[PDB]
C-alpha cells in the first residue's frame, strides 16, 4: 500500500446500506474486529439523521465514507461537502458528470477541513450504458487534472479496473463495490455481511479469501 | 394550464437553500401567501433533518419539492426516494445521466405513493458542458420513454428551453431555476427571495413582473 492513501483494515469495506439505527450499529459493531471502514448512504442518513455518522465513529471509531454521489453545481456542492465533513464523515463520494468544478467545490471543502473526496468514475448497473461508460474514461482523466487521490470504479467487469489504472496510476487509492484486489486497494462489500446471521463471521470468511 | 400537472401558485417557486432552520422557516412562512411550493436540498435537510420537511407543511401547507438529485444505482434509488416521500415531500428531483432503470426506479416509488418525480434533464453551472450539455436531449427523450411528465431544465438560455419543448411537448410540467414563462410552467427563485430584507415584499414584487 501507499503511505499517502488511507489504510483500509483488512482492505474490506463494509457498505451499511440498512436503513435502521438498530440494525446498522448491531452489524457494524460487530465486525469492528475486522473492518475500520464503513460506508453510508443516504438510505440510512435520511432516515436515520445525519448524527448517525458521528455515532458510528464514536461508539466503534471507524472511518466513514459518505455516499452521497454529490451531483449539484459548485455551491451546492460546498454546502452539501461541508455539511457532512461537519457531521464527522472522513471521506465523500462525488460524481464526476457534473464537470470540474462541481469536483473542485467538493475538493476545496475536502482541502480546508482536511478530509478526502473520492471521485466515481463509472457505475455498473445496466443503465450506466447509456451515458456512464462513455464518460468514465474522461471522468477519470479529469479526476486526474483536479488532483483527485482516490476513486470509486466498477468491479463486475476486471478489464475496466486494468484500464482505470492506466488512467489513474498506480499510485491513487482506487475502490470497487481476488483479481479485483490486483487492481483496486480495497473492496466494498454490502449484502453478503449486513444479511449474514453472524455478520462476524462472515466478515471473518471473506477477509480469509484475501489471505 | 394543463389539469394533470401541479398547480404552482404565481408560478413562482421558492428554492430555499438556506441552511439554518430558524432563517429557513421564518423567509418561507413570510412568502406563504405568495408561494405555495417550496423546493429543499440536501444543504437544509442534512443540516437540520428530515422532519424539516413535515414541519414546512405541517407549519405552512406548502407543496415540498425534495431537489435530491437522485443519481445512484435502481434498488438505492428506490430507497431514497421512499424515504425522501415518506418524510412527506411531495416531488424529487432525479439526475437523468445514470440511465432509464435508475429512472424508472424512482418513478415506481412515486407511483406507489402518489408522489412525483422530476426529471433533471440539464444543468446551467460552467462544467455541465463537459458532459451534460451533449446529453441533455437524449436524457429528455428518455424521460419521455419513461413516461416522465416533469422535468427542471435550465434557464440562462432561451433557446435550450424551446429545444427541451420540442421533445417533451406542451403538456408536461417544466420548471426552471418573462420569456421563460413562454416556455417553462413555473420560475425557481432563491437569493432574490430569502437574502432580501422584506423576502415578502421581493416575493410580491417579481410576481407583479409575471403578471
Amino acid at each position: 500500500r501507499r503511505v499517502d492513501v488511507m489504510d483500509v483494515m483488512n482492505r474490506l469495506i463494509l457498505a451499511m446500506d440498512l436503513m435502521n439505527r438498530d440494525d446498522a450499529l448491531r452489524v457494524t459493531g460487530e465486525v469492528r474486529e475486522y473492518i475500520d471502514t464503513v460506508k453510508i448512504g443516504y438510505p440510512l442518513v435520511l432516515s436515520e439523521g445525519m448524527d448517525i455518522i458521528a455515532e458510528f465513529r464514536k461508539r466503534f471509531g471507524c472511518r466513514i465514507i459518505a455516499d452521497f454521489k454529490v451531483a449539484d453545481i459548485p455551491e451546492t456542492n460546498e454546502k452539501i461537502c461541508r455539511a457532512t465533513f461537519k457531521a464527522g464523515a472522513d471521506a465523500i463520494i462525488v460524481h464526476g458528470f457534473p464537470g470540474a468544478d462541481s469536483v473542485r467545490a467538493c475538493l476545496n471543502v475536502a482541502e480546508e477541513m482536511g478530509r478526502e473526496v473520492f471521485l466515481l468514475t463509472e457505475m455498473s448497473h445496466p443503465g450506466a450504458e447509456m451515458f456512464i461508460q462513455g464518460a468514465a474514461d474522461e471522468i477519470a482523466r479529469m479526476g486526474v487534472d483536479l488532483g483527485v487521490k482516490n476513486y470509486v470504479g466498477p468491479s463486475t467487469r476486471p478489464e475496466r479496473l486494468s484500464r482505470l489504472r492506466e488512467i489513474i496510476g498506480q499510485d491513487s487509492f482506487l475502490i470497487s463495490p481476488g483479481e479485483t484486489l490486483r487492481f483496486a486497494d480495497a473492496i466494498i462489500v454490502g449484502r453478503s455481511i449486513y444479511l449474514a446471521d453472524n455478520p462476524a463471521a462472515a466478515a471473518a470468511g471473506i477477509i480469509e479469501s484475501i489471505k
